[PDB]
């Protein structure tokens, strides 16, 4: 074949095998009062989804079946992805309460259980990507005080009373950053009907 665009896809796929193996392999830890365990099997999935459809995607640079089954594998994600966006918006709330229930019950067993990597692992990337400690602002203190190696980066015992918890940003990520997950949601789009257009470009050119 004469074009390297074919022979970028296997790059851009393989990185997603690599993620979706990790993703699998990190999900398949947190596992090692079962929404918590809810969530973490929904991270199986997205992880073995990633793998398999990465694998064709990236072994497509051996180029067929494998080839025609990982563009079939794009055209019914992209339709899951039309029914988990029209019925993940019109129920925001219902899964933004979910997402509260798995990180108090991920708090809980991370701070009375010491024990609980999986606990702190989950509730520590929760606190460094929204910048929150606690499910109330007594919580905050509760975990400041005791369990600090959970609150984010610095952050002190006295600004954690003030600043806004996760269950204020959960529901602000969900109500008023929508905007946010609408852009990752059609950037997973594009690059979606792009791998498709891409897919059938490389069978009507890999044919010689
Ligand atoms: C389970 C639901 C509610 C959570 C959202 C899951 C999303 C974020 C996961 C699940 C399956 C994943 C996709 C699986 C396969 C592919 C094709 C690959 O070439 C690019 C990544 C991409 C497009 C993944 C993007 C992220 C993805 C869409």
């Amino acid at each position: 074949s004469t074009k390297s665009i074919k022979y970028l896809l296997f790059v851009f796929n393989f990185v997603f095998w690599l993620a979706g193996g990790v993703i699998l392999g990190v999900a398949l830890w947190l596992r090692h009062p079962n929404t918590f365990y809810v969530g973490i099997y929904i991270l199986i999935a997205v992880g073995a989804v990633m793998m398999f459809v990465g694998f064709l995607g990236c072994y497509g640079a051996i180029q067929q079946c494998l080839l025609g089954t990982f563009f079939t594998c794009l055209v019914i994600l992209f339709a899951c992805e039309v029914a988990a966006g029209i019925w993940g918006f019109v129920n925001k709330d219902q899964i933004a309460k979910d997402v509260k229930q798995f990180y108090d019950q991920a708090l809980q067993q991370a701070v009375v259980d010491d024990d609980a990597n999986n606990a702190k692992a989950v509730v520590k990337t929760f606190h460094e990507t929204l910048d929150c400690c606690g499910s109330s602002t007594l919580t905050a203190l509760t975990t400041s005080v005791l369990k600090n190696n959970l609150c984010p980066s610095g952050s002190n015992i006295i600004s954690n009373l003030f600043k806004e918890d996760c269950h204020q940003k959960i529901d602000d990520l969900f109500s008023g950053k929508l905007y946010l997950i609408g852009i990752a949601a059609i950037v997973v789009a594009v690059i979606m009907i792009f791998e498709m257009i891409l897919s059938m470009v490389l069978s009507s050119g890999i044919r010689n």
